[PDB]
């Protein structure tokens, strides 16, 4: 059972909008909205969305596997060895938010302070002492962006696995000599940095010039979660506020995906007339170029929705019914909808590029979708005894060395329940960078934004106050 | 009673090093070390220090007042009006960490997300609705450093007050016409931005070319806290590890100040031979140029300690007894002391420029000195009933509008106990940016680093684990 | 008769290598090498070449017309109006080296100091006084690269004409309102800057992703000058030194073009065995990325010449027979051929990107190919009486207002002999920027590098010494 | 006889303004204005000036020697060795426009293309072959400003000599070991780069914080050329146009110097009332910060001429009688005087920072003062036979190896007539970079701007047309 299997199982259920049923349903962790900062829903006047992995949640592992395959095929087409074609995507390896170290060719899982939690070279998981040779302080300076690339999006899952596959392959292939910073093949030297750039380039190519979009749209049921409750929630949002779409995707792809997401024989509820997807939005903006969108943005353009091409010129006119925008900036949205930042709840999956930037640059309210939570929550509850034992061991150690090997064992067994690179949110008792960023920049979070459907219009989401140590 | 009065009262006490007495003493909030991140003291092998406001804590309000007076005198000398000479420093106005908005000439107290907590134009404290005219989202983007300057050091206290004095003065002086972005004086327009730059320039001038250092050193008892327990603590640190000084100050000033701080008729304990200040350090580095120090730094130089001048050339030799370094980088320290970052506890007051940068760039352990805490803790405990009422009002409101005006009143009365700009750490129930940065980048904090004297050599400082909402 | 017609007529002649015949032949301006700086050919040890418009001179106006048509088709495909399809390339309009002013939508011909010589808005040539409205000092600051784009390559000829066509079209089309900085089409505003960027983008697209290369290679006789004397000259160069190719083009295109340029039933001379093009080069480097090539360059790669793809990795090996390089830097060439800059004569058409940069950054000797000279020289000699009258009028005026209108008339009539935008090298008696750059950065220049064939191996090219006014 | 002796001898002569006398006087090379670009004086409507080395020509070698001495004293005061005090300025060594190579510690004289003409390490003049070890192509890339500093101003003459003195001193002092990039003194390494920066810093210090200005103003007759013809020329300029001052110097220094330059018992002519210096200017601007002045400049301020301090605020008012400006930009001048660039003749000595930038950025007309020409012209005419022999040897060689050693000998003997680093304008038959920049950016040039006095109001300065080789 993948996280998208969980999401789709919940998607298949019709909405029981009885008030007691809703209250009962959102008690469950799976259908809950989690709160890092208090948020009064009555103050929200605009609800905004990203599309990819927010409205359109791609099914796992099928979509990652398609991405992986196409990226492999691209590398082979530019001259990588044929053996790459024997790789096959393995969803049990990558966890989101890993750091690729381009100097030494390692995948690293780090905490909020750059401390190493996990280090793998290819498929070899390096133990603490061997880690010190390359990381003397068990630390990386993560904003050294010339060296470190943080694999923070769900689109980065295939390349996370592919990087490890490639390091493994070159290491074990007798044609190459393993060196500290890459591989020697006679008079050719392939650094991990050059290899990483090739991978990054190929992933970008697959998305923008290759067949990934085409292959997705030709089998949307295979590749995209679909939920008849989506139009119900959007229609309810529109009763109390304005609704907007701001997506990096282009209009043609957006229209294909959104048309699919709304293709039911009814509109908001069973029995109601079907309505086009565009009718659910007060403002539709494509080619957003986030994160730049949250600063200067780009020139505001209008989409010719008949052709899918941009009209020639900058659009200087007002908001009108049926217009579709391209580019612009977050200020376009504010101006056209008559909103200030705190009137907006922006809903997305990209914890850096959208959620962090909308919060930091504009003071928008934020709702982070974390699709993996739909399954991570099942693991968390099913294996609560391991975490609780781990807590009790940390307690017992602190008030006091057979305990230390035991702390490692339980940490390992716990982490392995999630996958080879452990939980998105922690390794044993240590929180990841990703977890820290969620807590810091997402006001609200959940496995799906659909969980908003189970809270009433003016619900007050409450987080407990944070006190300093000297205040406690 | 100022915070430095509290510090000096505690400084005057001799050290009772009986183990029960120590344990009893550190129970008290005033003598406690507060813990944001767990830290095993046995793993610390090097203790490093800043000098100014860390080892050498300048007395308040006398030192701020001297700075203020000299800065005023400098502005008058460059052509500001004579009325400036009638200003007098008022310690009840400024709190550290305020933001000067150079566009509109306001001092702002903000939370970690840039939300406005307090806004004052001169001495006029602007209420919520009037604030919306200039700050439509009650928000600033604080890293817009062309517009906003954050007054984060204790050296910035005099200019914090001086900015408000100047805005008040120009506003109420009939020679000038108040405009949205500054003041018109016929065919001269003085923007708040130009005024701010003049103030900043004058403060820098007073420190580097004016008489502030000279006036400080001619009356050190007036201006600098002195504690006979300082050599005791440093001597104890040296029994278990290495001790270093890394200061932005120059050698001549450093030597004057440090000589004063160690000028007792004894060394570490009463009855012991006096030892020169330099003997307490394994490594002494001046002209550090932090924060650049924590990246590329500057060329490593050697001080001729006879003349106070730099020897000509880059120093390429080893660590030797009696050598004093100038410039260099944090890597110099690591190399020369044979330390990795996590072996180092760096002790300082500058929450951005030293503590944040040493943590983020190098993974050093950090101890933040917050001198104002020595008095803020007295206010916190004395007025606990106001905060607790505030908590109970927030609770009672949330589970449910005569309450809202009551929440404002109690918030105001609480804040005013600290001063006109409230607590360093909060306004009512909302934490400041400064508080958030302390929690994020200081492993340990206290009103004085002397509080380390009351914990045993291998003490384990414990912070409770942080759990995410869905983990709780 | 176009310049390429002149070049091809000379190309069709066999080489008479009798020493008297050669000396007689190079007397003629058409077959001469012109000298700005003295150059001792015996000191040249390496001869280097660019390919496009140097070895492979594209026929005019056919190649410009193909580029124009494809660029038009691309703009229409992205949403420009259908009327664009009625444009047809006109070789009588553009001269190379014009400046497009993106603010006001003008093509400008300027002197070396930025003084306006000619200003056209669409097809309207603006007279002196009307020019002052937009250019009050009849001057532009040409390195304001955000505003001005200098159209310096022969590849820029189609877009030079297309820009004027588009300004004309939008100006005269009643759907649009002409504004100072662009065109209003209801609620769309198309600035000249956005229009220019679209044109630039489309030209780049045609070259790199469109059908221009394909259409060229399918009819090389239509599109490329071919000269059986090319292998003779290259073979002679190889007798006295090393020969290299450094081209921005890719290997596959390079191989197609070069194979065509050497496709005769003989090698260097009639009767000799044909030899592959690669055999004429000691070093072949593609994907050069000039001008960056003359600084840091890019990573040195090796071409797999069987597939046309790059081998994976940086190439660390030596120069070997048959190897083809990609990327690298000018230092690669120097190192591998054992040359210093002054031992190299670099032969190319790109007066900025190759000739200026190789001279300024590396001190290479330079030979500039100026294909238009093959026809400009015919105009220069045929209309010498107009220029001489112009000289006599400037003389007679200076030693002294019916003369001023006469100076304008003769200037106009002279310029119009070259085309609507006049000579590449001057307007009347005023030299262009392009002329000044030729004099400054090209040691030698000619209509074709083939003219080197007519000078003996160790010829000394002589330029007269330049004296200052006070030295004269 | 120094160049300033020549200037002062001519300064002591009264103006004979008879038209025949003037025409006869300007025939002589010493009193001539030299012409690189034709310039119609009747079109000039504004005459602008720099002060230092333009209006105020400092006497040589006395002023260089004072600068040298004070710079030496500053270096000793910061810890350089006492032996520096035994140096004494030698005007026979430095020529203006040399390049200091901070890598290898050489002074280089280069041509316009970066080719080495002269290379000295300390006082050792390195011959051609030994030069190739460090400069394999006898070439430097002069805009590598991290490595090369071009000593282009007359203020740089003392440091030119001091750099050579220091390299000599350290080389020959047995305490130091000479290395390729600097000097080793035990565990101190002084690179030529660090040494150069110290020198540069010290020169700046002497000018801005040391006693150079004070020592100059206390003996103006010793240090500054004074010419009673100065007010006559400025008064004549004011009859036909506007006159402005734009100087980097501050008001107080400007007022001292200018007051001295106008301190005669008469005004424009003998017998006329004395008038204050300010009365000769329509616009006076100090603290100009050229070259930035010719781009964005700085904020426009007004000087309080009673105090010498700036008024507080940006000056927004009009041009009024008696106002003195500070900062601003070249656009301030244009706006306030109602001038376009070509209406302005800007008169200065700084061939980069003023003349080049005013021409390139604004299209101003330019008059370059070259004080050394007042003596270089005497050498040029007195030793014409050496140059002519050199020309005849170059001719005879070219149409054809006892000649090559002869070309070196005559080149050496010629150059040595000017000084150890030869003529400002050439080494033998090769022009310097400085010469090329004069020809390129100065419309007019002369040893003094006073030479304008000898040409009538609407004189037409003529330069011959430049033809390309193929046009000739």
């Amino acid at each position: 059972t993948s996280w998208s299997d969980r999401l789709q199982n919940a998607a298949d259920m019709p909405a029981n909008m009885d008030k007691h049923a809703l209250k009962k349903y959102r008690r469950e962790a799976y259908h809950r909205v989690f709160v890092n900062q208090s948020l009064a829903m009555e103050k929200i006047k605009c609800f905004g969305f990203d599309m990819d992995y927010t409205l359109a949640v791609y099914k796992s592992p099928e979509y990652e596997s398609l991405g992986f395959e196409l990226t492999v095929e691209r590398l082979v087409s530019i001259g990588y060895p044929q053996e790459l074609l024997s790789f096959a995507y393995d969803s049990t390896f990558p966890t989101r938010g890993l750091v690729f170290d381009t100097l030494y060719g390692n995948l690293l899982k780090v905490d909020a302070y750059g401390n190493l939690l996990v280090c793998a070279h290819g498929f070899n998981f390096i133990r603490g002492p061997e880690t010190r040779e390359q990381y003397p302080n068990k630390f990386i300076q993560r904003d050294d962006t010339e060296r470190f690339y943080i694999l923070n999006t769900l689109f980065n899952l295939p390349e996370t696995y592919l990087l490890a596959c490639l390091v493994d392959f070159f290491t074990n292939c007798p044609r190459y000599t393993s060196c500290e910073t890459g591989f020697k093949d006679g008079d050719l030297f392939m650094s991990y940095r050059s290899m990483f750039q090739d991978v990054r380039d190929a992933v970008d190519w697959v998305h923008y010039k290759g067949s990934l979009k085409e292959k997705t749209v030709e089998n949307l049921e295979k590749y995209v979660v679909k939920d008849g409750k989506l139009p119900l929630l959007l229609s309810r949002m529109k009763e109390v506020g304005k609704v907007f779409l701001a997506t990096n995707s282009d209009y043609k792809y957006t229209d294909k995906i959104m048309t699919y997401l709304f293709d039911f024989p009814h509109g908001p509820k069973p029995g109601s007339s079907h309505r086009p997807w565009q009718s659910y939005f007060d403002l539709i903006l494509v080619d957003a170029r986030k994160p730049l969108f949250f600063g200067e943005g780009t020139v505001l353009r209008q989409v010719d929705t008949k052709t899918g091409k941009l009209k020639i010129g900058t659009y200087t006119g007002p908001l009108q019914h049926g217009i579709v925008y391209s580019g612009g900036s977050s200020d376009t949205i504010c101006d056209l909808l008559g909103a200030k930042g705190k009137d907006i709840l922006y809903i997305g999956d990209h914890i850096f590029g959208d959620i962090l930037k909308s919060k930091k640059r504009q003071g928008w309210r934020t709702f982070l979708v974390i699709p993996e939570l739909a399954q991570e929550l099942h693991v968390w509850t099913d294996k609560s005894s391991l975490f609780e034992e781990l807590q009790s061991l940390d307690i017992f150690l602190a008030e006091l060395s057979s305990i230390q090997r035991r702390i490692k064992k339980v940490t390992h067994d716990m982490d392995m329940c999630y996958g080879m690179m452990g939980s998105l949110f922690r390794s044993g008792s240590r929180q990841t960078l990703f977890a820290s960023q969620v807590m810091r920049y997402a006001d609200l979070y959940a496995a799906s934004f659909i969980n908003l459907l189970y809270y009433p219009f003016s619900y007050l989401f409450r987080a407990a106050h944070v006190l300093m140590p000297h205040e406690s």
